[PDB]
């Protein structure tokens, strides 16, 4: 009965519109929310530091009236002086949730298995699914409804975000294009699972190696940093490309960028960025994710 | 007031530990109920080697309690380094309502109580783990009520910090202890006389014995500990041909009162100082006895805040 | 328009004496001002660990009801992985205030310029604007009026705080001395900006290095260690040239004679300062460091509240 969110598909459709409606009430009212009330405690776990996604975890769960523990690497990492098990049913004795950012899936599913309250996965090697709660939050509030728009992710389509904004986007109903050089596609699972949730939400997947038509007609251009970088040269989000978008198009990027190789100066900093909204809302997005977590568990 | 601490478990008499756990099953009834540390007020919690398990207990506790938590661990310089020890503890007086701290020697603790204006407590040590038994009594007694006049047998290496605490906390509660120990690991003679000392206070006693068979019989409550600690993992010793006749297994469990409990402060080491029958077993406390940490101390904190 | 605070004088000499004024009221009722109620986070970042730093300010900020987020220096040092004014615009997103350990002053001043909200030198090469607040703070309850008094510093002159106690004196009207050896002068921008300070306030600023001189008729005398960290391995003798500037017992009895011992913490006793100096009645050193959570909390419910 206990739910996890270790991948952006652990979400149906419905209930990933309701955790992005809860991030745009809890945006509003930050501090509406206390669920962790006393305070409660959230466990924030690393097994490599991520200063930006513990920053966002930490202040988000205070703000839920909890307190968050962290646990950097340098300290033991989990799992090497007692057996997960042990260590996830200790924790659901002292934390109401536990987020934790770790390498491979294997991990993730092995303490949603066993532990007694919800696990988030913060960042994984496979997955980045607050993020893209929060870059579609972003859309929401750049664009309204997310159901029929067309986003274009451009890069290596390999790595975490580009298999989270095909899950999670063609969970909200956006056709999703990855454009990605040979030997840098989205792993096979990822893009059949992709296909299915997109049959239900009217939504497509495209994979392909032509940046020009990927961005044409795009109303959401993404990318990420690259990291060996003559593979994506023709991939970098310029404002050549972005000349090819919808009227009103968007971009997104996870921070930090590498200004110059994967984005332009004058992309980052030009009207059509949404970078700095879509980093603050992953202190929102990941609030909802976890109000609505604990409610159901 | 005299200012209270906290360094080992017969600090407290056996009516003050008995304060203590009462207030520790009432803090775990109602954990936001008893806030002395509103403010927030600060505690700092001082690490000379890191203790994710201890932080965890210690940071939320004192976060129900009201107050702010204030960790310094071991990558900071370690204190009485590029400072004294007695300057450290004048300046944390002016800022913590108490102070905790996760050392080695004792010595170090004690000079530490000596000179601060606040409660010291002894988060973990080489020599005790108080902190870990107060958690451990809380449990036995939710398990088994009174206390007193329950028989307690801890196996395995007899001059570790738990051992040495199991004996002074334990008597201090009523409970006959045994240590069940291969020669060469037995308690220290200072505390093996302090416990003696206790028990007649409180008429219980201390036994020590190489006879894991005749530590279990009868026993109400069977405890273990991992073998080797960090520091001893170079001292030269096989650590294991020693201790293998005195492992917690489905053997020695059965051996004692057919209610018997089994604890053992976490983590463990599955297939050494217990097995995983036991640990998994009805018989296992562990759980309980881990969440108890967070309980305990802040019982702990409060009766001492309230008595400085 | 938005304030920082990354060097003493960039208070006025009356802005200066309302965080004082606040340092004194917060001293008195600790969790009273609550302007980060919420919580409201707030960035403590450090480029260098400061343990000291970090404590006070982690506690004060929890006090004024907000979350301190710290950073430590195992995270990528900001402007490696990321431009310092990208840093600067997200901060600005998700705290309410910027607390910064960092190196030379060119940071802090790029910073500043992008953030939109307000950013406080925790400590720096340069300068160390908050340990002189609360030394000020210090001073303050012990003697009374901070106008007109005689401080002088002993020890490197060219340190953080050197530079801030020049400045930061100035501001108060206090007249400030430091006395070092050749070759660790204050830095002469600094002094230069303590002199024209020193016009506005009836304040004045001298440079000796006649220790004994310095010492006659001080108010409030002032050392710090004569090495950070950073300069061990500069390849100078950093022990003899500083011998005859040791904070003692005979340096203190040429004092006024109710004067007063600061010394930043930690101390190297036996080195700058001496046992009997620290542990005798003109030692204010305790409070001045108990000072650092107060001030600091003033300082920035003062920067939060103008801007
Ligand atoms: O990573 C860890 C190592 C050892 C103990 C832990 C306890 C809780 C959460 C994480 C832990
Ligand atoms: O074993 C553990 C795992 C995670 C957290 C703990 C807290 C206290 C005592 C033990 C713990
Ligand atoms: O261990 C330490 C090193 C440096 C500073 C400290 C301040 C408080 C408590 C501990 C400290
Ligand atoms: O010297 C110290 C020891 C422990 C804590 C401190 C906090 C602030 C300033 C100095 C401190
Ligand atoms: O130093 C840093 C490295 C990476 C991320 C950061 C976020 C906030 C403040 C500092 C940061
Ligand atoms: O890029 C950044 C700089 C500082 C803080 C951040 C927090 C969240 C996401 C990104 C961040």
């Amino acid at each position: 009965v206990i739910r996890h969110f270790l991948r952006d598909d652990d979400l149906s459709p419905a209930e990933q519109a309701e955790v992005l409606e809860l991030a745009a009430e809890l945006k509003k009212d930050p501090v509406s929310r206390r669920p962790l009330q006393g305070p409660r405690g959230v466990a924030v776990i690393f097994d490599k530091n991520s200063t930006r996604t513990r920053f966002s975890f930490e202040l988000g769960i205070a703000q839920l009236g909890g307190h968050a523990v962290v646990v950097d690497s340098g300290s033991t990492q989990l799992g090497r002086d007692e057996t997960l098990q042990d260590t996830a049913k200790v924790l659901s004795r002292y934390v109401d949730a536990i987020v934790w950012r770790t390498f491979g899936q294997e991990r993730l599913d092995a303490m949603a298995s066993v532990a007694t309250v919800p696990v988030i996965n913060a960042l994984s090697d496979e997955f980045h699914p607050c993020q893209v709660l929060a870059d579609l939050q972003t859309i929401a509030e750049r664009k309204g409804a997310l159901r029929g728009l067309r986003l274009s992710y451009f890069g290596d389509g390999a790595n975490n975000m580009a298999h989270s904004l095909l899950l999670g986007g063609v969970t909200a109903g956006i056709h999703v294009t990855v454009a990605a050089p040979e030997g840098f596609l989205p792993d096979p699972s990822v893009r059949a699972a992709a296909e299915r949730r997109a049959q239900d939400t009217g939504a497509s997947v495209t994979v392909t190696a032509d940046a020009h038509a990927a961005a044409a007609g795009a109303d959401v251009l993404v990318t990420d940093t690259w990291t060996r970088v003559k593979p994506f040269r023709p991939f970098q989000l310029n404002s050549r490309l972005l000349a090819l978008a919808d009227s009103d198009a968007i971009v997104l990027h996870c921070l930090p960028a590498h200004r110059g190789d994967e984005i332009t100066d004058a992309v980052m900093d030009g009207p059509a960025s949404a970078v700095w909204d879509e980093a603050e809302n992953r202190l929102h997005a990941q609030k909802a994710l976890l109000v609505w977590l604990l409610e159901r568990s």
